[PDB]
């Protein structure tokens, strides 16, 4: 069943549980989330690698949570909101929408993910 999400608020660590593993993303607006993503606006799916399902690229994107949801699950997680959060939600948020666009020459997997992530969310991996 569709419910809202009323605990969390813009700034806060997003985790996306996927059939067989995990991912992240950081939560931008009330339904939006940044996150890394596959090569998916440079190519037709058909003039990188990702045509082989094998590349070591990802790029930093914007999305609507529900879509990325879609995965199989996720869940709220700032890993150390219990030690720190240097950060007002403002820059989180800018820093987040600052970097989308970009490719990174790194595979989008968890530790990936999360490492950039906690960049925005407490100003250093």
């Amino acid at each position: 069943m569709r419910a809202p999400i009323p605990e969390p608020k813009p700034g806060d660590l997003i985790e996306i549980f996927r059939p067989f593993y995990r991912h992240w993303a950081i939560y931008v607006g009330d339904g939006y989330v940044v996150h890394l993503a596959p090569p998916s606006e440079v190519a037709g799916a058909g003039a990188a690698s990702v045509m082989s399902a094998l590349t070591d690229k990802a790029i930093v994107k914007k999305e609507l949570l529900y879509d990325v949801a879609g995965s199989d699950k996720y869940q709220v997680n700032n890993k150390h909101d219990d030690k720190y959060s240097p950060l007002p939600c403002s820059k989180i948020i800018q820093r987040a929408e600052e970097l989308v666009g970009q490719e990174v020459l790194y595979k989008l997997t968890s530790e990936n993910c999360e490492h950039f992530v906690n960049e925005l969310r407490y100003g250093v991996a």
